[PDB]
């Protein structure tokens, strides 16, 4: 339908947004994004200020959302996709884990079912602006 704040995403729909790349891993089996609008949601994990060793610099708090990315999106964005990048996601799924914690997937989908995508945007376009304003109101 349209794009949504992460803060108005909840678990189990398909939803649209627009955010600013955190933290990347690539591992063999997967290729996770943490990814962040500076808007607070209820269900994403609390990332602490107070951890011993921790390459995070912030956002802290439950302001960022973990994607993980199987198959043809592993493959595509995994040495492509870095962090700072802007990235724009498509009617992507959303679950909670076993802990309880709000997370994006993206399955494989070679028989094209569902129609999700990812992309990077251009750090210049205009529907940036407002996760550029809300980082400098965060900070």
């Amino acid at each position: 339908d349209s794009f949504s704040l992460l803060s108005q995403i909840t678990p189990h729909q398909r939803c649209s947004f627009y955010a600013q790349v955190i933290k990347t891993w690539y591992s063999d089996k997967n290729f996770t994004l943490y990814v962040t609008d500076y808007t607070e949601n209820e269900l994403f994990f609390p990332m602490s200020p107070y951890t011993s060793s921790s390459r995070w610099r912030g956002p802290f708090g439950r302001f960022s959302i973990r994607c993980i990315l199987w198959d043809e999106h592993d493959f595509y964005c995994r040495n492509y996709i870095k962090e700072g990048d802007y990235v724009v996601m498509k009617n992507v799924r959303t679950k909670i884990d076993h802990l309880g914690y709000l997370e994006c997937i993206l399955h494989g989908d070679s028989a094209k079912r569902y129609n999700m995508s990812i992309e990077k945007v251009d750090s210049e376009e205009p529907e940036l602006n407002e996760i550029k304003s809300r980082k400098r109101l965060y900070v």
